[PDB]
């Protein structure tokens, strides 16, 4: 299923995963689409942030799903 994952500067990504790939597989397919690392990225769903260990499927993400991308690190 197709969704699309809204980037911390607006533009809007649109990619194509199963209900079963883990929220680590859609991260790293954020990567490899911009370039930038996935352990950083943060997918924030129903106003909870997903979890690697979650996956789409728990956020019941279908297709077309809404995904807010943000910034998240550690150093601060």
């Amino acid at each position: 299923m197709l969704i699309k994952v809204k980037t911390l500067t607006g533009k809007e990504i649109e990619i194509d995963i199963e209900p079963t790939d883990k929220v680590e597989r859609i991260k790293e397919r954020v990567e490899e689409k911009e370039g930038i690392p996935p352990q950083q990225q943060r997918l924030i769903y129903s106003g909870k942030q997903m979890n690697d260990e979650k996956t789409a499927a728990d956020y019941k993400i279908l297709g077309g799903s809404v995904l807010h991308l943000v910034l998240a690190l550690r150093g601060g």
